[PDB]
C-alpha cells in the first residue's frame, strides 16, 4: 500500500458504526492502537487526553448504570450548551444527518419509543466489547478540547487502521458523574466517549451514507 | 499493509519548522483539502471554514502578521491564559520548550535571537502554503473539538503527499489582522497551518518530540 492510498482509505474507510458483533479487540491490538494515538500532537506538547478504556464485566456494569442514569434523568453533564450553537448551514447539515440517521433505522421522529429503543441501545455503545471514554482537564476550554479532536481522530483512523470500528458518542459524556463514579476517575472532564470493536455489516444503521459539504462549502484558496 | 501505513502516517508527521520554497502542485493541494473534508463532527456539522493562502497573498500576510506582531497589536479570539497549563500538562510544555530552543540554539535570556525567531514563526517558517482554520463565532469545547478532529485530518492527508506542516497557535494571536486581510468576518481563528516541503539541512527539523508513556495517558480496565 502506497501512502496516498493508505490516507485515502483510512479517512474515508472510518465511518460512525451503530452495532457491534459481541468480539473483542485483541489486548496486543488494543495497546498496538492506542500507544499509536499518543503520538497525536497538541499545543506545546501537553497531551492533555486521560483515556479511560472499558471491557468485559466492567463494560457491562458501566451501560447498565448508564441506562440506569438515562432512565432517572440524572444528566450530569461536564460541557454547557452555548446558545445558536448550529445556526444557518449547520443546522441544515444536523437536520439532513438525523434524516438519513432515522431513515436507515426505519423509524419516524413521531415514533417516540422507537426513538427510546434505539438511544438505550447507544448507552449500551451499540453492543460494542469496549468503550474509550475520553477525559480532559477541569479547566478544558477551546483550545485545549481542540487538541481532544486531534488525538480522538488519531485513535479512529489507528482503529480503521486494524479493521477496528468506531463511533464517537457525545451522548456518554451526558452521564459524566455516572462514568467517573464507575471508573473511579477524580477532577476530569469527559468530553466524549468513543464505542469499539468490530462492526456488524448487516445492521442497516451500517449502511448509512453521510454525505460531505465539498470543498466550495468549505474551503477557499487565495495567491 | 494498512497498519503499517498507519503507524508511517501517524509517527511520521512532525511538526516543521523550516521549509523549501517550492509550492505543493494544485491538483495535490485540492486532493488534501478534498480528503480532510471526511473528518467526521457532531451530527455532520463539519464547522471548519479553512483559507489557504499561496504565492503574493501569504506574502502580505505574512508581513501584515510581522507588522501587527512589532506594534504589539495582538488580537485574540481564544484566550491563550498564563495558567491553561498546570502539573504534569505544564511539565511536557516546559519540557517541550527546553528541546525546541536546544535545537535553535536559543538561551533562556536571548531575547533578540527570541524576537527573530518569532518573526521567521510569523513568516510561516518560510513555507510556501498556510491554511488559516477559521471555527464559529459562537465556538465552545464542542465545536472546538471537531476543528482539532478535522487539523489532524489535514495534517495526515498532508504527510500521506510527502507534505510537512506546522500546526501553529501564534497565528490565532493577530486574528484581526488574519480577518482583514483575507476578507472573512464572523468568524473566529483557532489557528493556522504553515505546509510545504520540509528543509532537511535545518537542525530544527531533527528534533524528535517525546510523548509520554501509554501508562501515563491511557487506563485499561475489566
Ligand atoms: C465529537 C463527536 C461526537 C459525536 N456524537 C455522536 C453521538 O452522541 N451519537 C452518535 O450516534 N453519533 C455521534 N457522532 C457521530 C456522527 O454523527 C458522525 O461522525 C457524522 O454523522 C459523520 O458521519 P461518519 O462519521 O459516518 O462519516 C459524533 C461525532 C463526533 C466527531
Ligand atoms: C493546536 C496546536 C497549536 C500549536 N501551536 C504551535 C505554535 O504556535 N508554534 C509552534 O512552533 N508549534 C506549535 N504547535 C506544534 C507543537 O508544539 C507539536 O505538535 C508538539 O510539540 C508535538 O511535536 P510533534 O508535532 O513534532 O510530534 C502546535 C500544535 C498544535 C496541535
Amino acid at each position: 500500500v502506497d501512502l496516498a492510498q493508505a490516507a485515502e482509505r483510512l479517512i474515508k474507510g472510518r465511518r460512525a458504526v451503530r452495532a457491534f458483533r459481541p468480539d473483542e479487540v485483541p489486548e496486543e491490538t488494543m495497546r498496538a492502537v492506542f500507544e499509536l494515538a499518543g503520538h497525536a500532537p497538541s499545543n506545546s506538547n501537553t497531551q492533555p487526553w486521560h483515556v479511560e478504556v472499558v471491557s468485559g464485566a466492567a463494560r457491562d456494569r458501566l451501560a447498565e448504570a448508564l441506562v440506569t442514569a438515562h432512565a432517572e434523568e440524572r444528566v450530569t453533564v461536564d460541557f454547557p450548551y452555548r446558545e445558536g450553537l448550529f445556526q444557518g448551514v449547520l443546522q441544515e447539515r444536523r437536520a439532513d444527518f438525523g434524516s438519513r440517521l432515522y431513515a436507515a433505522l426505519g423509524i419516524a421522529r413521531d415514533q417516540t419509543d422507537l426513538l427510546q429503543g434505539y438511544n438505550t441501545e447507544s448507552l449500551r455503545f451499540y453492543g460494542a466489547p469496549h468503550v474509550a471514554m475520553l477525559f480532559a482537564p477541569n479547566n478544558t476550554e477551546a483550545r485545549i478540547a481542540g487538541d481532544m479532536g486531534i488525538y480522538a481522530q488519531t485513535l479512529m483512523l489507528a482503529m480503521t487502521a486494524h479493521g477496528i470500528a468506531s463511533c464517537p458518542q457525545a451522548l456518554l459524556s451526558f452521564y459524566a458523574d455516572t462514568v467517573r463514579a464507575e471508573l473511579g476517575v477524580e477532577n476530569r472532564k469527559l468530553l466524549m466517549g468513543i464505542s469499539f470493536g468490530y462492526a456488524d455489516d448487516t445492521a442497516a444503521v451500517n449502511g448509512v451514507r453521510i454525505p460531505r459539504a465539498g470543498l466550495s462549502e468549505t474551503t477557499r484558496f487565495s495567491r
